[PDB]
C-alpha cells in the first residue's frame, strides 16, 4: 500500500511533463523521485509537511511508515541484478537534528556524508564519486560544474542501478538494420530486434476512447519485466495515455493479459536523460518546500532557514538483444542556482521496468525510434 502510492506519485510526475512541453522526457524513474521526496518529506514540519502529505499522498513520518519504507527497500534490492543506495550529503558546519539523522537511516539506509561545501569542487567530486560507486560507473558526472557553491548546505541523494537478462533473449540473427527518414534528409540504420514467443498480452481502452495494447517482456528470476505499452495509432499524445499509468491499472492489465504467440519487434536502444523538476513539482501543489520565507524543515535543523532549491534526475537505458542495463541518480538541492536545458519528445510508445512483488516502477520511459 506504501508503494502504491509511492509508484502513483511518481507516475503523476511522469503525467505532469507530460501535460505541458509536450511529450514526454525519454526516460524517467518515479522510484528515484519518490524516494527523494520521501526523504525530504522527513525533516518537513507545519505547513510544507500538511501540503507534502497532501501531495505525495503518503506520510513517511506516520507511526510505522519508516519500517515499511525499509521493508519494501529491501526487498526490491533483494534480487540479484538490482541495487538502492541513498545518503545525506550535509555541510560538515551544519548540525542535523537525530530524528531527521534516525529517520533516514531507518527508512532508507542513508547515511549522512559531510562536505565542506566552502570548496565546491571537491564537494561536487565526491558526491559524483558517490553516483559513480553506485551505478557501476554509467554515470559518472551527475552534478556539473556550478551545481553546488559555497551556499549550498544540503544535497539527499539517491542511486538505482540494475541490470537483467530477459527470459527469452533475442537473436540478433534476426535483428533487421531498417534505414529510417530523418528530418536533416539523412537516413539513419535502427537495429530492429525480433522475437517470435508466447508473451502475456492485452488490448484495452482509456475512458476517454483510446485504444493502446500493453505486452509484458519478462527477465530472468520471475520478478521484474518490461510493459511496453503502445496506442494503436501512433500520433496519440503522451498525456493522453495518463489516466492509465497508475497502480490500479497496472494491475488491472496483469489481471487480463493472457499468454499468446507475438511477434515482439522492439529496437535496440540507448537513452540518456536530465531532468529538473521543480517547475513541476510547483505545479503539482509543492510551492511551499520550495519558498525560502515560507518552506518549514525544522526536522532537519531549527538554527537556518532551509528550503529546497532543484530536484535533478539523471537516467541511462540500454536495451538489447541479451537484456537491459539502466541506471537513475536523483537528488534535492538546498541551495543551488542549477540549470537544465530540458527535451523532450513526443512519441507515446512507453516502457515501463515494474517489480511485480512490490509494484515499484523503477524506470518508464520512450521506446527510443526516429
Amino acid at each position: 500500500n506504501l508503494q502504491e502510492k509511492q509508484t502513483d506519485f511518481g507516475m503523476r510526475v511522469f503525467s505532469q511533463v507530460a501535460q505541458n512541453s509536450k511529450g514526454s522526457n525519454l526516460a524517467f524513474s518515479p522510484y528515484g523521485v519518490a524516494t527523494i521526496l520521501a526523504m525530504a518529506q522527513l525533516g518537513a514540519g507545519g505547513n510544507t509537511l500538511k501540503t507534502l502529505n497532501a501531495k505525495l499522498g503518503f506520510s513517511l513520518q506516520e507511526r510505522g511508515m519508516a519500517r515499511q519504507q525499509r521493508l519494501l527497500q529491501r526487498d526490491i534490492s533483494s534480487e540479484e541484478g538490482v541495487e538502492l543506495a541513498s545518503g545525506v550529503m550535509v555541510e560538515r558546519k551544519m548540525a542535523l537534528e537525530k530524528g531527521f539523522r534516525r529517520g533516514l537511516g531507518k527508512a532508507f539506509q542513508a547515511s549522512p556524508h559531510q562536505l565542506d561545501f566552502s570548496r565546491p569542487d571537491q564537494a561536487l567530486d565526491i558526491i559524483n564519486a558517490w553516483v559513480s560507486d553506485h551505478t557501476a560507473g554509467t554515470i559518472p558526472s551527475f552534478l556539473s560544474s556550478g551545481a553546488l557553491t559555497d551556499e549550498t548546505r544540503m544535497v539527499l541523494l539517491n542511486a538505482l542501478h540494475f541490470q537483467g537478462l530477459w527470459k527469452v533473449p533475442f537473436d540478433p540473427k534476426m535483428t533487421e538494420e531498417r534505414l529510417f527518414h530523418c528530418a536533416n534528409g539523412s537516413s539513419v540504420p535502427v537495429p530492429m530486434m525480433r522475437l517470435t514467443h508466447r508473451f502475456k498480452y492485452g488490448e484495452f481502452v482509456t475512458p476517454d476512447g483510446v485504444d493502446y495494447d500493453v505486452i509484458e517482456v519478462p527477465y530472468e528470476g520471475e520478478s521484474l519485466s518490461m510493459l511496453l505499452v503502445s496506442p494503436f495509432e501512433p500520433e496519440t499524445p503522451v498525456s493522453s495515455l495518463s489516466s492509465e499509468l497508475t497502480t490500479q491499472r497496472l494491475q488491472q492489465w496483469r489481471q487480463e493479459m493472457r499468454s499468446v504467440k507475438r511477434q515482439l519487434v522492439l529496437p535496440r536502444f540507448t537513452l540518456d536523460s536530465e531532468v529538473e523538476l521543480k517547475s513541476i513539482l510547483i505545479q503539482m501543489g509543492l510551492g511551499d518546500m520550495f519558498n525560502l520565507a515560507k518552506a518549514d524543515f525544522t526536522r532537519i535543523t531549527t538554527e537556518q532557514p532551509l528550503c529546497v532549491s532543484k530536484v535533478l534526475q539523471k537516467v541511462k537505458i540500454e536495451v538489447n538483444e541479451e537484456g537491459t542495463k539502466a541506471s537513475a541518480a536523483t537528488a534535492a538541492i538546498l541551495f543551488s542556482r542549477m540549470a537544465v536545458e530540458e527535451i523532450t519528445m513526443n512519441r507515446p510508445f512507453l516502457f515501463l521496468i515494474h517489480h511485480k512483488s512490490t509494484g515499484a516502477v523503477l524506470f518508464m520511459g520512450q521506446v527510443n525510434q526516429p
